[PDB]
């Protein structure tokens, strides 16, 4: 029976010019992976389906969001989503995940305005 | 085997404010999901991804699908899509469904002018 | 345990306006589906979750990728993403997949400027 984790915003932190998302969990089953603020860290390695969406509000030039794992120090972009008020992205796809690896879901602008309503602004799980 | 339901539009209705889909079925593996006309009424229990595209045609301001379920009458929004002629919006996530549950894809504007051909709006499920 | 296929750009191809991908295995496990090129054959029959992500760049009025299967020679479009200089569109559903099946993702403008970039532009399947 599959593992998964859907996550919702909590509160929108930001010096780094980039923007983050404290997750809280509305639906976990096994137990795999653990939200710890404003990431996620992988404790079973694993093929799992990620899925993330950002409801934006900025009138800013181009934004997106952009969904990363670091494992031995050394990041890699697994996917990311752009669009040019309120507006949602949404963009997913399947990655081997390793034990110990941190997953983010960054915005590269300072201060980005964006929905904390979980069915705007939320990022999930499914281990396959 | 994956119990999976993937539906395609056969006509677009609306003094209420909004706008809906009647559903068909062109993929159906396992029964715990329901079609009835514009909603989908759920029997089994269970966790499931959810995937929804709306395909619009209208000149509006905003628009966008919203997918939504209700149990005992009180209704949660499970997500939504947004955007600011012809453009696609989709977004999907995992949640638990109960068995009564009825789920309902809505655009909250009236006479919403949408594509009925099902490789541009569709709506489908898959158990976990 | 589930076989899967990401794929990701190697280079774009173009007298026929269309724009193709040569696409390049990522992940890969268990062996129903092979990518030869600009296509993914499919080998094994059986219910996918097929995802598809294009980042364009152009500045041309509307684009889109189209997402297509063809059996016995009489195609069939699955899905498609379509929006009105850098974005992405995201689509994906759950398709019945035969053997001898050719899967193509297609853009319906020539020469069209298309990202490379594995994070941006990816294909994928989930047999379910
Ligand atoms: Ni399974």
């Amino acid at each position: 029976k599959h593992s998964v984790l859907h996550l919702v915003p909590v509160n929108i932190t930001s010096d780094s010019d980039v923007t983050e998302v404290m997750w809280q969990p509305v639906l976990r089953r096994g137990r795999g992976l653990e939200a710890q603020g404003d990431i996620v860290r992988v404790w079973d390695t694993g093929i799992y389906l990620l899925y993330s969406q950002v409801l934006f509000h900025d009138v800013t030039f181009t934004m997106g969001q952009v969904v990363s794992r670091e494992g031995q120090g050394r990041r890699e972009t697994l996917f990311r989503c752009i669009r040019s008020a309120y507006n949602s992205c949404y963009s997913a796809g399947v990655f081997h995940l390793h034990q110990g690896d941190i997953i983010t879901v960054k915005i590269p602008r300072a201060n980005a305005k964006l929905s904390l309503s979980p069915h705007g602004t939320f990022l999930g799980f499914v281990k396959l």
